[PDB]
Formats: C-alpha cells, sequence, structure tokens
C-alpha cells in the first residue's frame, strides 16, 4: 500500500510542491492508431502500438494558501512558459516533465475556502527516475 | 489556509463587490497548441507553450439582493460593454481585467430565493497586483 | 435578501402570472466574439464585447393548475406567436420582452401531479423598468 | 392543483389508455429561428417566431401489464404506422394528435418488474379540445 | 402486473436463457423521418411514419456464472455471427429476432462479483408470437 | 456464481497480475455494419454481422503498490509497445491478447491513497483458452 | 422580420403553390457589361449599367407530395412550355414572370423521402406587384 | 408526404429493382436555348423553350448484394446495351425509359461494405404512366 | 478594436443603410500587371504597380425587411443605373463610390427567413473621407 | 449483405493481396458516345451504347506494412509494366485484368502512420469469373 | 518551437506592423521550368531549376483597428505604389521586399467585427537578414 | 504496421532531416499514354505502359524550427539548384533522388505557430536502396 500523501507535484523556480494539493492526478494517454487490415484471424481489430502519440495531463486541486510556488504558477500562466514539472509516484519515483499551465481557476464561496483547481498537460518528452 | 469569504469579484461604476456572491470561480484556460513532430525521444507528445491563447472565465452565483452594483450588471448587459472587472485572490491580490457579461440569469422558486448566476469571460489582457 | 416568491413571469392576454410556477429562471447569454490578434501583452485572449449577440431564455417549472393564462400558453404554442412576456426581478423590476414558447411539456405520474415545464427564449429587444 | 393521475395518453384501435403508465410527459418544442439583423436597439437577439417548426414528444413509462392497448403498440411498431394518439391534460383537455412509436423498450430484472418505456414524437398537426 | 423474472433473453445452440441476467432491456427505435412541408395547418411538424427504419437493441446485465449459453456468446463474438435471439415479454410472447453481439464486457472487483454487461442490436426482421 | 477476485489481468515480462487491481473490466465492441436495403419484411433494419470490426478494451483501477509488474506498465508506456496481455474469466479461461497501454493515470489526495486507473484497448487478434 | 414560410412559388393551370417547397430561392443576375475606356480618374473600372442583360432563376427544393400542381410541372417539362410563374416576396409582393422548367430531378433513398429539386430560369420580362 | 422507400429503379431481364438501392436520384435537364434578340422589354433574356434538348440521368447508390438484377447490370455494361429502365415516382408513377449504364463502380473498405454507385443517363424518349 | 456593426453600406435616394445587413464585405482588387524583363537580380518577377486597373466589389447579405432603401435597390436593378453608393469603415470613414447592382437574389425556405444577398461591383472612381 | 473485408485487390509475382488495404475502389467508366440526330420523339438525347470505350480504375489506400507484394508494386512502377491484377468482388468473383500502376504515393506524419495510396487504371480487356 | 506571434509583416512610412494581424502567410513560388529531353535514365522528368521565375505573396488577415499603418495601406492602394514591405520570420529574420497591395477588402457583419484581409504579392528582388 | 515517424525526407549539405516535418508525402505519377486502337476485344481502352513519363513530388509540412537544414532549403530556393534529396520508406528504404524546391511558404498566425509547407517535385532519375 502507498500513502496518497506521498505523490507530489512540484514546480521549478530546484523543486517545491504547491500548497493546496488536495487531490492530484497525472493522466497518460495514447490515441490508439487503428491499423485494421482486411485480413485478421477472427475479424479482430489490429493496432500498431508505437505509432501513437503519447501524452500526460496533471489535474491538481487544492485550497489557496499563498506560497511562492503558488505565485509561481500565476507567473507561469501570465508569462506563458512550458517549464519543467515533476510528479513523484511514491515508490516508482519522479516524472520530471515539461508541462504547460493549461487552465487554472480560483474559486470561493460565501462560507467555504479559497479553493483552486490546476490543470496541466504534457509539453515534451517525459522521464522516470526509478 | 485562506477564507473563501476573502476572494471577491467587483464591478466598476472605483470598485465594489456584488451583493449575492454565494459561489464564485475565476477559471483560466489555454488551448495547448500541440506541436508533435515525428521525432520525439519516446514518441511523447511535444507542446509549444507560449503560442497558446489564454483566457479567463468568472462564474458568480448568488441571491438577488438589490444593489447599485447589481443594477450595474444589468446595464452592462443591455448596453453591451466590456468594462474592467477585478477579482481578489486572498493573499495573491487582485486580477483587474476587462471581461464581458456573457450570460446572466435570474431564478426563483415557489419557496426559495431570488437567485442568480453570473457568468463572465475574459475580454482583454489581465493583470496581477501581488 | 429577496424572496424567490417575488420574481414572477407573466403572459399577455395586461399581464398575469401563470399558475404553477414552482421554479423559474431567466437566463441571459452572449457568445463572446473572440478577437485574438497576434499581439497581446502576455498572449492573453482579447475580446470585443459589444459585437456579440445577446439572448435571454426562460425556463418555468410548475404543476398544472388550469388557468386562462395557462390556456393562453397552449394557444400561443399552437397559433405560434412571439408576444410580450414580462419577468419581475424583486427589487430590480420587470423585463418586458418578446419571447417565444420554444418547448412546453406536460407530465404526470401514477401517483404524483400533473406537472409542466415551460421553456422560453428571447425573440426581440428586451427592457428594464428599474 | 391537478392530480397527476388525470393526464392520460391513449391509443386508437375509439380511445383507451395503456396499462402501465407510471410516468408520462408530453413535450413540445420549437427550434427558435434566429433572425438577428445588424440593427437591434441594444444589440439584442431578434427572433421571428411563427417561422419555426413546432413539435411534440411523448415519453411514457410503465410496468408491463398485458392489455389489448399494450399489444396494439407492438402492432403499431412492427406494422409501422402513424395513427392518432390522444393525451389528456386534466383541466385543459385532450390533444388528439398523429404520432409515431419512435422507440419502445421492454425491461426486466432478476427481482423487479417487467417494465417499459414508450417514447413517441409528433407526426402531424395537433389539436386541443378545451 | 407482470414479474420482471418472466422476461427472458435466450440464445440458440433450441433456445436457452443466459445465466447472469440481472437486468435486461429490449429497446426499439425509429429515426422519425421528418416530412415538414411549408403548408401545415398550424405550422406543425408533419411526419411520414412508415418510411423510417426501425431497430431493436438488447442490453443484458448479469453476474458471470459459467454456462454453455455463456460460452456460446463468446463463440458468437469471436466467430462473428448474427444468429437468432429470442426475448420473451411475459404476456405478450417472444420476439425471435436475428441480432448481433455488438459489445460484451466482463468486469470484476477486489471484493465483488465477476459481472458482465451484454449489449446487442437488431440485425434483421423481427417477429412476435403473441 | 463466480468471485470477482478470480478475474485477473496480467502483464508479460511469463505472466503476473498487477498489484492494485480494485476494479477491472474487459469490454468488447462491434460497430454494427448497417445493411438496410429498401426491401425488409416489416421495414426492419437488417444487419450484416461478420463484416463489423471487433474490439476489446480493458479498464483497470487500483491503488499504487510498487511492483515489477507495475513498473513494467510504465516501461510499456514510455517505450511504446503492444505486448501480450492476458485476462482470466473465472470459469471461461484466459483471453491472451495483444493490447496497448492507451492511457494510464496516477492520482493521490491529501488524505487518501496513491491510486491509479489503467485503460487499455485491443491491438490484435484475441484468443480464448476455454 | 419576415417569415420564410411566406415567400411562395406557384404554377399556373389561376395560381397555386407546389407541395414540397422546403427551400426556394429566386436569383437575379446581370452580366456587368464592362466599359473600361483608357481614361478613368484613378484607373478604375467603368461600367455601363443598363446595357447588361438581366435574368432570374428559381431553385425550389422539396419532398414529393403528389398534387395537381406537382403533376403540372411534369406536364410542363414533357410538353416543353414557358408558362407564367409567380413568386411572392412577403412584403414586396409577387413577381409573375414567364419561366421554363430547366431541370427537375426526383430522388429517394433507402430510408428517407421522395424528394425533389426544381430548377427554373427566366424566360421573359418579369413584373412586380408591390 | 411520400416515403423515399417507394421510388424504385428497376431493370429488365419484366422488371425488378436492384438490391442495394441506398440512394437513387433521377435528374432531368434542358440546356436552355438562349434566344436573346436585341429587342426585349427591359433588356431581359428571352428563351425559346421547346427547342432545347431534354435529358434524364439516374444515379443509384447501394451496397453490393448479389442478385440476378445486379448481375444483369454487369452484363448490360460489358455487352453494351441501351435497354429499358423504369423508375417509379411514389404517386406519380413509373417513367419507363431507355437508358445506358454510363459508369458503375464497386467499392470496398477494410471495415465497411461492398458498396456501389450506379450512374445512368437517358438514351431515348421517356414516358409517364400517371 | 472596431465593431462590425459600425461598417455600413448605404444607398442614395441623401444616404440610408439597407435593412438586412447581416454580413457585408467591400473587396478591392488589382490585376497585377506583370512586367518581367529578362534581367532581374535573382530572376525575380518584376511588377509595374500603377498600370494595373483597380476595382471594388460589395457583397451584402441580409434578411428581407421591407424598407424604402430595400425597394430602391429593386428599382436600381430594373431601371439599371450606376448611382452613388457609400460604405463606412468604422474609423477610416466612408468610401462614396459609384457602383452597380450586379446580382441580387431573394431566398426563402420552408422554415427560415426571407433572406437576400446583394452583390455589387465598382463602376467609377472611388473616394475616401478620412 | 457483404463484408468490405472480402473484396481484395491482389498482385502477381500466383496472386497475393497487398498489406495495407484500408480502402479500395474499382471504378468502371464509359464515355457515353452521344448520337443525337435531329429526329427524336421528344427531343430526347439518343445514345449509341456499345461504341463507347470502357475502362476500369483501382484506387487502393492503406498503411505501409512491408511485404513482398508491397515491394512488387515499387518494382512494377520503376520497371514500368502492365501485369495482371485481380480484384475480388465478394459474391460476384474476381476481375483478373491487366492494369498499370499509374500513381502511387507514400505519406507519413510526425505522429501517424506510414500510409500510402495506390491508384491504378485499366490497361487491357478485363474478365469475370462468376 | 517558434511563436506565431513573432512573425510580423510591417509597412514603411521606418517600419511598423499593422494592427489587426490575425493570420499572415508569406508564400513563395517557382513555376518549375520543365526541361524534359527525350533521353532520361528512367523516363523521369528533368527540370532546369534556376531558370524559373520566383515570387512571393503575403496574405494578411485581421480585424480593423484604426492605425496610421492601416491608413497607410489605403494610401498605398489608392496612390498605387510598390513600396518596401518587411516580414519577420522568428529566428530566421526579416525579408524586406518590395511588394504591391494587390487586393484588400474590408468586411463587417451584423454581429461581428470590422475585419479585413490584405493580399500582397512580390514586386521585386527580396532579401534576408539572417 | 509501420510508424509514420519513420519515413523521413532529408537534405544534403551527407544527409539530415528537416526540423518541422509534421506531414510528408512522396507522390509518384505517370501520365498513362493512351494507345487505343480501333481493335480491342471488348472495346476496352488499351494502354502502352512504359512509354509514359514518370514523376515524383514531395509535400512536406511542418513548424518552423530554425535548423541548418532549414536554412539550407532557403539557400536552395534563392540559389536555385536541383540537389539530391532522400526520402526513407520505413521498411523499403531510401529513394535518393534529385528534386527541386518548387514552392515553399512560411505562415504564422496571431496565436499559433510559425509553420511551413515545403513542396518539391522530381528533377531526375530516382533510386531505391531496398
Amino acid at each position: 500500500a502507498q500513502n496518497g500523501k506521498d505523490l507530489l507535484i512540484k514546480l521549478d523556480l530546484q523543486f517545491e510542491t504547491i500548497a493546496g494539493l488536495r487531490a492530484t492526478r497525472i493522466s497518460f494517454n495514447a490515441e490508439t492508431v487503428d491499423v485494421t487490415s482486411l485480413e485478421s484471424q477472427g475479424g479482430w481489430r489490429e493496432l500498431l502500438g508505437g505509432a501513437g502519440v503519447r501524452s500526460a495531463s496533471i489535474s491538481g486541486a487544492g485550497v489557496f494558501k499563498d506560497a511562492d510556488t503558488d505565485e509561481r504558477a500565476r507567473q507561469i500562466f501570465f508569462d506563458g512558459e512550458v517549464p519543467e514539472f515533476q510528479v513523484i509516484i511514491p515508490d516508482f519515483g519522479i516524472v520530471q516533465g515539461p508541462f504547460m499551465i493549461t487552465s487554472i481557476d480560483y474559486a470561493g464561496s460565501h462560507n467555504g475556502e479559497a479553493s483552486y483547481e490546476l490543470a496541466m498537460a504534457s509539453a515534451g518528452a517525459l522521464s522516470f527516475t526509478a
């Protein structure tokens, strides 16, 4: 078993995690390049595999606590960059990829928090430190 | 931690917040300009970053209490303008952007409130007061 | 605070509200005419504002109680018209717009009510009585 | 107030209601033919009204009890017809329209009923008996 | 009233029902061939009726109990056929149609069942035994 | 009845199941090649059957426990391959198909687990060991 | 605003509109007799105006409903005539011109309508009733 | 309204319709013999009418189902003939004309049908049975 | 930024804009008098510039609302003239040119508007008021 | 109904189909030798039929998988030949004609496949095996 | 990667970019002087290369914002000149060529912008600053 | 199956691929020298084959990333040459042909990339390395 407190996204400025990090989710994708020739041993769909583009997307939720890493993401959004982002998996290790800052949003209610979602997507080739 | 009562959207007339402000949510976006060349170190999707357009959208919910700032939004909708709007983040600071008044709606039930949603979207370059 | 019992939609025949008016919701819109030139001080999306078309939509729910104003809406639907409709906001005032009768529906169950939704949309220039 | 037990859909064979009629819902529509000229007193969307096509759709839910009117709907579906259907509104009156039998479905579980939905849509000009 | 235990889908091999048959739902359709001429007594939408194609779709849920009829559906999927399928309605009778085996799926959790959905769609002309 | 603990997806490296396997679901498909000629004994939709392409998709959920089979899936994603995957059905048997690693995602919260979804899709002709 | 249901093409037999009149379009033309002398105050193209021939073309779409006016157009095509045709503009008035029946076509699909296009062109001097 | 399933093209061998008849379209033409004399009451284009040649063209789409009428069209193409073809209009009646077999084409994909277009054109004087 | 509602075409009778002016587009041209001598510093195409004729074309779309300026264009077409037309550019100013009325067309559907396109082209020397 | 997987083009080396055969389309033609004498019973166009030349064209799309039959087509193109090609129709049979290799093209993107179109045209007399 | 905001066309008056520059596209050409002698090692087409004339064309789209550089282009069009134009490529550099102002057009709708296309073509020898 | 990332066009300076190579497409041609004698066993068109000229054309799309191979193509265009170009097919091999640089174009928008198309055509005899 691995603690959900362990997997951490973190910005550059040298890497530090953001403050409100209530729920985060790295999500990989591939578009499944269908190569269905007429011949196929039972009429099954055949796929190519390595031809497909592959992606990554980070969706971080949290409560707005002011930190320099939280101010950094605003500066990354206004001065639109694609810097290095890094996401630990507990016992796998970090990812250390270039991402962008696709859509952030700050929210607040009459009774609750200052909360924020932070949605990111892949911008380059990723890595894995094991 | 930051109070959700602190983050406030506010209209011009000089800036004042609207009356019913039950739930508000600034939401930023970028469309992620995919630049996927054939070469890529693992077949990963590459992204450009700064080429993407970037946006902002404000969705304010609340209960209809008559105020001059609430009458102002009706006047902003009928006389269709794109004036300056300003949204505080508690410990970040204000945003102070030009937005429009994309879709508002007033609602009422047989037993409940006069309530309203107020949806806005970015109309120009934004700012950040830190 | 404003009572939800106060905001009232009403038909012409001289204006009277409909009988079952369980939940009603005027909803305004604008399509946000994106004017994103290549220059923009941080790559922000620029918007025009007043070029966008603007709309209104009324969605009234209620229980079927037979009234002349309820029979009027059937006559407005079969003899397809775009007459004047009027929606009070409690302390703002009325709207007094031409709408159509886009989609109505009557519903009933084996144990419950004769209920109805009544969906309307804008058909002309609106107003505001303050 | 009007009882939901009163509003009844009914088939021809002379008109009789179907057996399982747990929840029924006549739903009218119009597609809102947008006539937005460049001139409009506040940039408001203008609509034409009577040019729009208008429709009706009936969605009847119920439990499968075998009746001749329930067998009739199967015969209406296989021998695809558009016969007269009639829906009472409690204190308005009947509708008496030609509809078709667009999609029906029979369902059953390991513990529950033989249930069915019955979805209909308008096929001609409707009426109103007042 | 009719028991939901009575309506049964069944495969050929001679007809036998499948093992896990937790929830099943035959669903018929017609695409409603709109024939809206300019003339129509109130501007109502006119429909043709019998010109529309008509369909059937079976969605069977259940828990994976190994049976020869359950192995048959796998053989129907890999050796892609359109054999005769038969669905009883309690007091109507059977349907006895040619269907295909459009999408099946087996599912299991760390604590629950081996469960399966089985989605079918019409492949030919149907029948009704009364 | 069959235990949901029995149906197991498993990777190659020789086959071993992945660690967090909270909910898994193989899902087959066929696109239903509509062959609707003008003649049809009641206007019913006719289908061809075996002409349709057929597919399979695996959606595995689980909690991130570090295993070599869990590291293998990351290596399968970065070095984009289409290796053999194998899914037991309790009393049917295995499937043993070539799949790809379409989209994986790691997620964690401030209080919960390191969890992951693992979505796969068919890449070749499948099998069945009975 | 003017309803598109109002503008109507109509045949002689005394004038009656055709049955399927889904989309109709009178289209006028002039060939723009270029009179470009060497002198012209900025090298602009000069045109003569009234020397150009002027035309009209009617393209009527619709669904084949059998009417005597629909049979008339077939008789106008086989017995090739140039009779009087008349097209209302809603608030302008009629045109009342001699046209021919240049190209008609009947079409039908395996699932849709019997539809037809009807293309006409000017054959004489036109009129305008105001 | 008339069903699109009703209008049918059919070959001789005695007349039978072809198998795949997904979309068919008889299309008539006339070349509009322009008789524009210098005099014309407003400079309008004058046309003669009956001097123009008149034609017919049939474009039939469909899915290749083997029938004797489908084999007949291949025999009509290789042994190039101009036999009698017959096209029903629902409530008008048949046409019964001599056509040729101008261009046919068979098509198939890796996943779809064996489909075919069949393009014909007029070869003689046509008829009309009313 | 400039509003698209500001640029207006207008007829003489003193100048007034037409009613339906949904989309308008002044379009200038020059035919690019190629003067390619054998000598050219890299074999580049040389052009003369001022020798080319220059043109203007106006294409106005809109919905038929009856106005005196809309009746004027019909009178300009039948009594073929080349009067003064004037097109504002928002912050540039007017054009005030002689144009003709090259091709207009009125269109209407079974459900939509009475719409019209209005195509114009240059007839003389143009101007610019700044 | 016939599967689109069944119709197959195939080269000589003895006949084998090519690898990527995503979409293929044999297309026949005849140029319609117009024999329009002055006499014709309604002024109809008369055609001769068998005098017209007749052709065939094959357009095969697919993904580049290296096969000896795929290398053969390159050798057929560089060493320009007109060998025998053979195209099955599912239930008709083969064609077995001499064709040439008119235009092939290989294509690839930064993210997609190595794909190819293969366009062929008739080079001799064709056949039909029934 | 290079930002599309970086490549800029600019006029002389000293060089400044135009205001609305939504989409711009320099396009070079050469007419490919075919020199196909009878001898050629496989019957391949031989080309000469440097004999071909070479060109450039600029197509700039944008929204009409009044600027002196936007007024300049009108003055360049009416007083027909071929002045120096300059187009940056992000990391290549400028072009700095003499062009003409071939065709401009201003457009506006009832709801949208004042927009303009600006089409240019080469008029002399070009350059490259690296 | 073959990856579209594998097929690569490349310039000489020794061969290196260009930077932005988003979509590339080698396209071969032959003009089909029609040799249709009066005799032909069914009136079929006869073709000669090897007499036809044969060609190749390369259309490369991509995003402008500055490289020496990208600067080379500009130098190949201005100093008009016909150097050796080389295009890999994944499992076939290279082509290694002399081409010219027929038409290139650089494009950029207000929000997107600096993109470019690069169109080439054959200039000599080609090859194939297998």
